[PDB]
């Protein structure tokens, strides 16, 4: 008798999701005071549940672009698929997040650095024209990030059609 917002799915695990403006990891002002973390929910299957007894609460995100998801195609499509649902207060708030996802960007989410916890790598993905959120969860944590963060290294290449 809590959280039922969803009629096809199941509430498996809640927390807010920060995160900061950005327009890419590349910009050397990457690290603002400009901290915007909303509150997320992660549903899953009708019964089926993951591991998140004792996981955080305050995960980090990351706004990157799409251009550079194409890297980690083979590494998307591999990975489990999630309903999130933003449940804020205020409208800009939640607005504002909108227009970044809205464009066309991807949210990489990672664990603190605190206490003892299985360290993993959690995509964020907006869906436009539903007005819903798709939670990304790729199975090869250590083999995305370190794609997600060649992916600039190999920027300088090019080619064309």
């Amino acid at each position: 008798m809590g959280q039922q917002s969803v009629s096809n799915k199941l509430l498996a695990w809640s927390g807010v999701l920060e995160w900061q403006e950005k327009p890419k990891p590349a910009s050397v002002d990457a690290n603002t005071k400009l901290t915007r973390s909303l509150p997320c929910q992660v549903y899953v299957n009708h019964g089926e549940n993951l591991k998140t007894e004792q996981w955080p609460q305050k995960l980090i995100m990351q706004l990157i672009p799409q251009q550079l998801l194409t890297t980690l195609g083979p590494l998307f499509r591999n990975s489990r698929m999630v309903q999130f649902h933003f449940t804020n207060k205020d409208l800009e708030s939640l607005k504002g997040l909108y227009r970044i996802m809205g464009n066309g960007f991807a949210g990489c989410v990672h664990f603190p650095h605190t206490a003892p916890c299985e360290v993993r790598v959690l995509m964020l993905l907006y869906s436009s024209k539903k007005k819903i959120f798709m939670g990304l969860i790729p199975y090869d944590q250590s083999g995305f990030v370190n794609g997600i963060r060649q992916v600039i290294t190999n920027h300088k290449q090019v080619q064309l059609e």
